[PDB]
């Protein structure tokens, strides 16, 4: 095989290394000067962008060994093995947390949110990074430099047993730990909502969003998904208002993920209010999660003393007679008024579903960068770590041959080759999938 190494090798970890060096380097310097950093995600994606670095630094050394021998000593050979390990897992790491992490931003999770935070994301990258290196010491441990045939290698000896924990250890956080992980938030997302589309979505089209300070039609000061700051004049008032309400200095403007904060604590109020009221409880309890969003939606525009005054529609609600109780509201003063948003409430009620409504573009953009990313490792990396698995375990139940270990030995270089050519990967992912990567090249450029 050495003979077939030799000729193949050299160029083609050279090719990798060029597109994935310049390639991982343009991913920090967008991270690092384009988003500065600011967001839990840019944290992630900044230490997996170091992962795949840390990994084909190492590829030089690897590829002059393949044209020569290893020329540059034991301790040499135990610190690129850790890097060529600490990189791998590193990697596969940091892709299962902002598999999770964007997950949990298209379900909505209140505390995912709450801890959606730079703090949050150099923590549990401390502890990531530890895990990595925790998960790379028996690698590093049991990888000598020795010469075997009068050829120096750099190359693993683990004891019996050794290989065998090696093996599956590898097999678990490289395969079985990310296939799960993936399951766990595929099936999430199918449960959450077939169109994706949750009470923030419906009431961030009909109540708007506001970022900076808005003036209501009649006087009012509202922020966010329509919450209302005071009732008075003073926008200094409101802004005191405002910044109690955040903990911080807003100087009446806030942000995004600040505004829907806002917004989850004014849903479960509003919830609560309805709960504490005598003629909208029975109603909002025989009503599934779609259909109490919509009266959650009455009451963010009308209040509960308004949506009290529904007596008969409320009451047709309540035993589900949607078609009746859907052309009654169209009757009413509430709609009239406003057209638009009530024919939309009014299917919603009707129907039960989340079609009245646009569904969201970029956080499904988003899990298909991120799932396309895991998908892609498990293209590059499954196959080692399958051959390695048979090499291993179940080579002692059957597969028992003379012949057999010598070519199974051949089937783990080859695909380990396989797996190192994913270093230079992910960038490239970027460019074909994600749009605001895309759009961070074009004001690059
Ligand atoms: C040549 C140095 C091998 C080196 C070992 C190192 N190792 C796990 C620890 C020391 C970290 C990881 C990185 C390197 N590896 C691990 C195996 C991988 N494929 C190969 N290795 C060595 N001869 C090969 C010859 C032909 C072929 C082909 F399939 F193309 F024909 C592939 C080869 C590789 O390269
Ligand atoms: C060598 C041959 C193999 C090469 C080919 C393998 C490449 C597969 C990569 C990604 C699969 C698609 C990932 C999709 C990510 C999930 C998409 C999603 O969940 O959003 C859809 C949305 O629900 C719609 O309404
Ligand atoms: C929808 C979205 O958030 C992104 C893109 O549409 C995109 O191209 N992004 C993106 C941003 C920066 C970098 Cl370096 C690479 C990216 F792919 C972001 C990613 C955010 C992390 C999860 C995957 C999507
Ligand atoms: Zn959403």
């Amino acid at each position: 095989v050495k003979q077939i190494g030799a000729q193949l090798l050299p160029p083609l970890y050279s090719l990798v290394f060029i597109f994935g060096f310049v390639g991982n380097m343009l991913v920090v310097l967008i991270l690092i000067n384009c988003k500065k950093l600011k967001c839990l995600t840019d944290i992630y994606l900044l230490n997996l962008a170091i992962s795949d670095l840390l990994f084909l630094i190492t590829l030089p050394l690897w590829a002059h060994s393949a044209a020569n021998e290893w020329v540059f000593g034991n301790a040499m050979c135990k610190l690129f093995t850790g890097l060529y390990h600490i990189g791998y897992f590193g990697g596969i790491f940091f892709i299962i947390l902002l598999t999770i992490d964007r997950y949990l931003a298209i379900v909505h999770a209140v505390f995912a949110l709450k801890a959606r935070t730079v703090t949050f994301g150099v923590v549990t990258s401390v502890i990531t990074w530890l895990v990595a290196v925790f998960a790379s010491v028996p690698g590093i441990i049991f990888t000598k430099c020795q010469k075997e045939d009068s050829v120096y290698v750099c190359g693993p000896y683990f004891p019996r047993g050794w290989n065998n924990f090696h093996t599956i250890m590898r097999n678990i956080l490289g395969l079985v730990l990310p296939l799960l992980i993936m399951v766990i938030c595929y099936s999430g997302i199918s449960r959450a909502s077939k169109s994706r589309i949750n009470i923030f979505e419906m009431l961030r089209i009909d109540e708007g969003l506001r970022l900076k300070i808005y003036k209501d039609t009649e006087g009012y000061y509202t922020i966010g998904i329509g919450h209302l700051l005071t009732k008075s004049p003073s926008l200094n008032a409101a802004k005191s208002e405002l910044d109690k309400a955040i903990g911080r200095n807003t100087n009446g403007v806030i942000t995004k993920d600040e505004a829907e904060k806002l917004f989850n604590q004014d849903v479960d109020a509003a919830v609560r209010g309805i709960l504490r009221n005598a003629k909208l409880k029975p109603v909002y309890d025989s009503l599934d999660a779609v259909r109490r969003a919509a009266l959650i939606n009455m009451v963010f525009q009308m209040g509960e003393t308004g949506v009290a005054g529904f007596t008969n529609s409320l009451r047709m609600l309540q035993q589900k007679r949607w078609d009746e109780a859907a052309v009654n509201l169209a009757k009413s003063r509430w709609y009239n008024q406003t057209p638009n948003r009530a024919k939309r409430v009014i299917t919603t009620f009707r129907t039960g579903t989340w079609d009245a409504y646009p569904p969201p573009s970029r956080e499904k953009k988003a899990v298909r960068v991120i799932f396309t990313i895991m998908i892609v490792y498990f293209l590059f990396w499954t196959p080692y770590n399958i051959v390695i698995l048979l090499n291993t375990f179940q080579e002692f139940f059957g597969l028992s041959n003379c012949e057999s270990t010598s070519q199974l030995d051949q089937a783990t270089q080859v695909t380990e080759t396989l797996g190192m050519t994913h270093c230079c990967i992910n960038p490239i992912i970027y460019a074909f999938v994600g749009e605001k990567f895309r759009r961070y090249l074009s004001v690059f450029f």
